[PDB]
C-alpha cells in the first residue's frame, strides 16, 4: 500500500476544510491514478453534501462538483501515486 495526503486547490474558501477532513487515503498500490481521483471526489462530495445549500452563496455549486473529474498529481506534476498529491479541478499543476 501507499498512505497519501492530498492538498486540495479546488477552491480557497473551502480547501482548509478539505485538507483537515478527507486528506489522508490508503491506496493499493498498481492503482491507476484515476481510479484514485474517482475516491478523492468520493471523499469530498461526501464532506461536502451537508453544506451543499451553504456553499451556493460561497460560489459552490456542488452538483457541478460532483460530476467534474477530480485531477491527482505528484509534487513533479505528474499523474504518478506519491505520499503527497495535489488534488485540482486543472489539468496541469505547479507545486
Amino acid at each position: 500500500y501507499k498512505s497519501v495526503n492530498i492538498t486540495f486547490e479546488l477552491d480557497e474558501r473551502i480547501d482548509k476544510v478539505l485538507n483537515e477532513k478527507c486528506s489522508a487515503y490508503t491506496v493499493e498500490l498498481g492503482t491507476e491514478v484515476n481510479e484514485f481521483a474517482c475516491v478523492v471526489a468520493d471523499a469530498v462530495i461526501k464532506t461536502l453534501q451537508p453544506v451543499s445549500e451553504l456553499l451556493t452563496p460561497l460560489g459552490i455549486d456542488l452538483d457541478e462538483w460532483s460530476m467534474a473529474t477530480y485531477y491527482l498529481f505528484d509534487e513533479s506534476g505528474e499523474f504518478k501515486l506519491a505520499s503527497h498529491m495535489y488534488c485540482s479541478f486543472y489539468l496541469e499543476h505547479h507545486h
